């Protein structure tokens, strides 16, 4: 209907993580309860159209031309399968996300119907890249996950970045990761 | 409540999928529509628990201690969602499955609020691997992924198989593949 402020799953989630079971240093030392002043480390909702959710993913990748109406769709499908945690950090006193990272939950039937993690379409602004947002968003849901009683969580990312998802216990499989872009 | 035959998703989906765009060589030519003598290609439904689904899935991972309760919960999960595609290949002349392959819909806001596809749990039963059940899996699922409007589609192999996925369109990503299984 019209883009609000209805997170897209609980709040709690995030600060109820096990913090103490973080690998990842920081200095000074920031949490998901305190993620930095003017900083609140928070589920995506609706109403960030209008806060810039876009300005920082199209800093990863191309976003494309996105109506409120395609926006409102896929972020409510989101939110009622409960699987998906698309998690941001809002700089509250300029009313802007200036980073993001999604979380999402897979369902199997192996390993006793197991659930796996993903991490996927993380960003930090590039004039907010001193705040240890990325490390933030990256132990929280990996953590999250954990919560989640997942058995594994897995991500893809370029050669170059290997060495920041090691500090959250992650480490490089020996399956490679196939691609087809449909160009028809 | 009990395992019956109600199928995951809209069987016909599978039959619909234009077959002429398939690029992996099939002899002698099967289809979706027609993938072998007393074979029918069609979405899990829950009675198959009764059909040895999880000796097939047993081939290729842990499939560890099931209920029926756990795996009746988990399915249902899978089809209200609307985005798991689990398919099966039952052998109506014993009653038996004899392969699998999953294709799930994962919803995105890059790239315009873009759907990716991912392949997961492919393997075809050990007795059964002369009937070109997984070419016929790979490829019809790759093209349910394009039908549904996927930008991408990816998964993950190890070095071996390659070659293997090449055949549906797929190329090695320059991204690595990492992972954390969740020890604690
Ligand atoms: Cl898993
Ligand atoms: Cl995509």
């Amino acid at each position: 209907m019209k883009p609000d402020e209805t997170p897209m799953f609980d709040p709690s989630l995030l600060k109820e993580v096990d913090w103490s079971q973080n690998t990842a240093t920081f200095s000074p030392a920031i949490s998901p309860t305190h993620p930095g002043e003017g900083l609140v480390l928070r589920p995506l909702c609706t109403a960030d159209l209008n806060r810039g959710f876009f300005k920082v993913l199209g800093q990863l990748t191309e976003t494309g031309v996105v109506s409120p109406e395609q926006f409102m769709k896929s972020f409510e499908h989101m939110k009622k399968s409960g699987d998906y945690y698309v998690t941001v950090v809002e700089d509250v006193t300029l009313g802007q996300i200036v980073a993001t990272a999604t979380l999402i939950i897979e369902h199997k039937f192996i390993h006793s119907c197991a659930k796996r993690g993903r991490v996927e379409d993380v960003v930090v602004s590039d004039e907010c890249r001193g705040k240890q947002l990325g490390k933030l968003l990256l132990s929280t849901l990996t953590l999250l996950s954990k919560k989640l009683n997942c058995y594994k969580i897995t991500l893809a990312c370029l050669p170059q970045n290997v060495g920041f998802y090691k500090k959250f216990g992650y480490t490089v499989s020996e399956e490679n990761y196939m691609c087809r872009r449909f160009l028809k």
